[PDB]
């Protein structure tokens, strides 16, 4: 049932079947921490290109035989075509290095070269884990060199996408609703008129300064500490290697990716997830608000404001018979909460950072994954589900707009402040509108009021 | 423009401003760290220290080992400080040293000055009261400062916070009682659902922050702890036989407080978990308050075209530009003091998990962080109750036309036909711009008597008849 | 492979083996946000018990049917013995309120109570899933109890006794301890002498502390929202549902579980989430404190502090062969992390109630049940494999001790401050001993300094 | 003593010599809300900046007769030259759009105004303070037009000249200490050679990268609010205003200030503020690392590791007589961790905006200002006080450099991974030297040994 590998501490018995070995069993039995196998996916696959890059790097810079570098690719293929999923079974809250993950990559990839090539699981390996696999590398530049790959992949391949396709949407929106005319809301309290078209070009503008914001932070994402080894000197690296293993990542990935400006920064701290979060986080808060605004907009559907109509996309209660909520608005609200705190714990684990090495690896790619994820899965299902078919309930709109006292503050500029002010406040006491006032306080002509106070000359051009 | 003196310290000559009370130490921290406004050390801090250099003289009086004659001029400058006339004598920042030496030294030394000239000397001369072997006796900055800490987080608490808390919290509770037949239409997830009383929605305000007092006296037990007595590392190194409890006794009889001695120095010392646990329950009320806050204006949101189902105080002009403008600027000024308590609670939070062995040297920043919290708490509690709170009332016509119009009032049919008969008729008046009763009646699913009897809104708020 | 169910809506294509319906597959196609069945299994769990002791509350009222309870008690048996867990494939990223997920126990219990009555699946069940299996109830009063349930017993019965057992093997070092002086450490520098007991003393109090402020926010969270219904009222409960299904509930799970005192406050807010998670929170930051003071006294072997000896329970590095490291702290300190985020989500959450309904429940019960399942899982992973194995480096202590110039503070009640740092200054300048200094300039005779500076007598007040 | 004003509500008692008038009176005596005065005097500044360009513009565009700019612009000089502090006594807890400010400087502009033409105070002002001073604007635009000015101005005038200076002397320290070679530590662990200079060079790198992240920001901060009026729309600005306004502020200030690409964004939200602050919550994440590592290296002088030596500036202890703390590291973390939670609040408020405004301003105004005060105030203590005067301890950097096992690493490509691991083991084991066993163990000749394992070579790559 179960088979004897071994490392430095000694002899360690492995499920029989599975490709790991001793030290990825010890941390599996001595970290039975959350659910099992926690360690995100994306890391990975992230060391299955980073693997085979680096032997790649090392075949030509002559340091490994193409025979050994063809088993490691061929093990680093099948991780990447989803083939070897069940041989890793570590969590997230491992060593704060990543080392057993690390090791996970070498011990699978060395014994499955090892079948590939020929031999028997229980056969000493052909291919040796740490002179072989993990030639010229640490956990300490890998795991960090992972880390970027699966970040930088979500960011710009599921992130930035899903955050186009809302903005665009939200585009189009104030476009449609251009001649739209309804009534401001400051404090809450009723205002001077906009256009929805308006309101929805706020929401448009956010999210753009919000894609530049998560652009601008791409620069630093893309640097790999690939090549700092296990304290940033290069230790044990052909000259060279740094920036031709950097060359193969980009080339097996298709980004951008450039090797590490300070090796020293790229391992001792994650400054660039804190930065990349950070822009995550600003689209979160806009986000929030975006989605909050479209809820309170579509609140009612008679006993609340009720300026849209948003897509009724499933019953809304067990109870309420034919009610329907803005669940879409609800589900984006939520994923931003998630992210602020994500944003905590990057920030926080980024100052913890020793000497050498951040040991917060782990805990800081997952929150960063988790954020990246649900930002573009959110952002599609908003867009898909409620904001493509916004429109708006326009007799309702056109009775908020006319009912707002503040209106009144068309009349400033012929009758001044403190007149107009007398206007509204005695229209309000009185249950009365404003031109009954303006006429009855003696302040504005019947006449003047038709010309001075019309809704659709307030919203600029 | 200044004047000067030589003062001295361990690591030599210090020119001091020549009339201040102050020494070599305070001046090097007034000179190394010129780091936001000057003299931002909270002045309920200098106030504590005040309280507890006297107790630490009284005991150590009583133990033996300092004279009657000092202990007399220690407190005499002590009184003083508390009594407010040496201000001017405090210009150290809160971005000192993480364990408030500077500020420990900056009473040490005024003290021992002030002392001097009360006494009959002359400022310039070597004080007949030592600043680390009298004021400081028994001591070290590891003790006093959070001890100073907890005095002044304590008395803010007990005297300010839950006070200003529980004011609002009645006035609530008065509210609920006031609007207890008043029936209005609930909203979930921001649509109409089923009535609810005002008095019954008013009543979980009362409630929540009900829950939040209890959440926070539950904490004091931690927090009236004082590590007066652990001296350099919990050890209580210098110290008399019996000193820690002593000075506790006296610090509780100068602030009438009921402090005691910690019950392990180390913890008292590598930590500020106390000040951690205190302040999580001042953001737990500061949520509630957000939320309390948040409704009351969406109640108030118009006064045409919003909610506007109650009637809020206007105390002041809301626009520059909007003539008549009125703003819930009460509801505001909450939900931003909220905002900074959450911030202040990151700040205490990750300050507390940042101890190193035998000391924790974020001391200032999480006494600066916890002292606003309660103080804003505290202040825009009782604003909120005085300018707000007191005066709400229900706009009336406005409440019984939103409530009529729910169409979820259909939901007193369920037990009688059926969910699913029940949502036919209101996805049919929904569809025909027409009310519960005509669909139900034109689709044939209720009778005329059965609706009228199943569907009575003042029902609606409790229990099956 | 589909069959048609509907809702009020209108007709859904659903799975044709599963026992959800149209709802559930409404929910488990519009919300394609993060894995598929995030909705924590402990919120489905605390469901079986709320939804059982429900129909047995609403018979004993008189409400519903003998023979529908007992279908529903059945189904509902079955999803606590974990028999049904691929019936449940919504995410925690839905409607704020989670009703989805409550109408995805409403289907699965009609259609599986369906089967078990010896019907087909497909056919409209006996059991109707809104006006039988959810009598007297809603998403807002349901979802809510089963985040207390969840919640309250992952707290007593793994997070809290988790923290009591690394407690109580931190008492017992700091009295294994008792007799080892070492040298202090405060802002990093050399100080006066402590016991490792005492320092060890120090860690325990804190846990004992954490502990007491976690079990002072139970009697909140016992607290359920169950009876309130749509929006606290209890509109559509039979007198005395409320007390009763409690009642039920506190039987099934053996938790002293009550009805809410206030329901518009157990509906409108997560206040007691906020509170319990904030107790959890300081527990937290304790225990990052305790990890990363154990991770710096390892430190070394030879080039760091290297007072304490911790088990070496796997290599520490692909590339320095031989190094080992302290990588239960580093689980600790990063789950230490993970919990602070989670409360500045909780908290942002629970301010963000509207009116009568706070619609943020499954994100806070998610990062809730985390924080109290992780702190559980390291501590206990902690004490297993680091906490029980400290042992002082004694050669190593006593070198340490041995050289603090601190030491001279033993002094200052005999010759006073200003020369204790005279004896200290000239020791430094010198490379001399304070005992070679204090003779020299005869500040302190050579007897009184060796009973005076006695590092094992400054480990306590003066006599 | 008292004189009355009124506004639009009723009669104000206001104190009878200050320049304020009923509404800036109503918001002292309304909103007792922490200390007196506490609205940040910079906002203040970047008000008498804009009300003066407002003036300005307005007279250009025909709506302001250049009799009454003249005197807004005087009175507005006396703002910008301090002469007028005592005439702003509110608090950030006002209202949250900060109406009660925009007041504050229309009443204390239109009074100050009325006295420099020879009026008396207490007169009906020749300036208005809604229709002339606050002519064609908001508090809504103007007070986002405040922020975004004194935010600019803070970050490019203090922050970043200070956050510059202390990276320009880890960078000089970097070149300094190039060939000091010393003892890496992973994990708290004995690591592999490193030079001191390398070290220094990570610190520098993190404050360049922050730098970069700061200046990306200011592109979006730079846009202001300012002729968006009530909701965005410019109601009541006459044609080309926006622009103009602008144009004024930036001559006035010297800085790069364009007016707003949305209006609707830069009053619904403010999100640059939340861009810029994440910007100097990384630059504050970075420095609570650097000078964490500053007083770890610092840490002793005996108990600790020692390898540099850092400025002794005052006594570090009231009773440990001669210690001396890392006290300028000390301030520098306890900035970053304020930073952090500012950093909470400006992102909750940046979150809650409604509809058309953030009624949020002035405590994200507060936080951001605080934040960008506290980082420049403290890169500069730090910089002159402690990184200055930075200097290797040469022997204990030497005895703790060749006391690391894993200098054995050095032996991987001529031994291999196995054969290294056994040697550090073995020394580890008998408590013996890595030259010693890997001789003994018969693995590699002392002559080997000698020309391989050289701390010097192990900096950088393989020759």
């Amino acid at each position: 049932a179960f088979r004897i590998e071994k490392d430095t501490m000694g002899e360690v018995q492995v499920p029989a079947d599975k490709y790991w070995a001793a030290q990825t069993e010890r941390s599996r039995n001595n970290f039975k921490i959350g659910p099992a196998a926690s360690m995100p996916h994306e890391i990975i696959e992230a060391f299955g290109y980073l693997k085979k890059a680096a032997a790649f790097a090392n075949t030509d810079l002559g340091v490994l035989p193409a025979e050994k570098r063809d088993l490691i690719g061929q093990a680093c293929d099948e991780i990447l075509a989803r083939k070897l999923d069940d041989q890793f079974p570590l969590v997230i809250w491992q060593t704060g290095s990543g080392t057993q993950s690390n090791m996970n990559l070498n011990e699978v990839i060395a014994n499955r070269a090892h079948v590939i090539n020929g031999g028997k699981l229980g056969e000493k390996s052909i291919i040796h884990p740490n002179d072989d696999v993990n030639k010229s590398q640490s956990s300490n530049d890998t795991y960090p060199t992972a880390m970027h790959i699966a970040a930088y992949k979500k960011v710009v391949e599921a992130t930035i996408p899903a955050v186009e396709r809302l903005q665009k949407t939200l585009a189009a929106k104030a476009a449609e609703f251009k001649d739209v005319v309804k009534i401001g809301r400051t404090h809450l309290m009723d205002a001077t008129p906009l256009t929805l078209g308006q309101e929805f070009s706020g929401y448009a503008a956010q999210l753009s300064f919000g894609l530049t914001a998560i652009k601008n932070t791409l620069p630093h994402l893309r640097q790999l500490a690939l090549g700092g080894t296990a304290v940033g000197t290069g230790l044990n690296t052909p000259k060279g290697y740094d920036v031709k293993v950097a060359e193969y990542i980009a080339k097996f990935t298709g980004l951008p990716f450039i090797t590490a400006e300070n090796k020293f920064e790229a391992l001792a701290t994650h400054d660039a997830i804190v930065e990349t979060h950070g822009a995550l986080k600003q689209v979160a808060m806009s986000l929030f608000k975006i989605a909050n605004d479209i809820r309170l907009l579509a609140s009612g559907p008679r006993s609340g404001i009720g300026e849209i109509l948003i897509p009724e996309n499933e019953p809304g209660s067990s109870i309420m018979p034919g009610k329907v909520n803005p669940t879409q608005c609800e589900a984006m609200t939520m994923v931003a909460a998630q992210v602020l705190g994500n944003d905590t714990t990057i920030s926080f684990a980024g100052s913890q950072g020793h000497f050498e090495l951040n040991v917060f690896k782990p805990v800081m790619a997952a929150n960063f994954l988790q954020s990246a994820q649900l930002i573009a899965d959110v952002c599609i299902s908003f867009d898909e589900h409620c904001a493509t078919g916004i429109q708006p309930n326009t007799p309702r709109i056109q009775h908020l707009l006319d009912s707002s006292l503040m209106l009144v503050t068309a009349l400033n500029t012929h009758i001044g402040y403190e007149n107009a002010a007398k206007i509204a406040k005695t229209a309000h006491k009185n249950g009365t509108t404003l031109r009954e006032e303006a006429i009855n306080l003696g302040l504005v002509s019947a006449e003047d009021f038709d010309k001075w106070v019309v809704p659709a000359d307030m919203v600029g051009s």
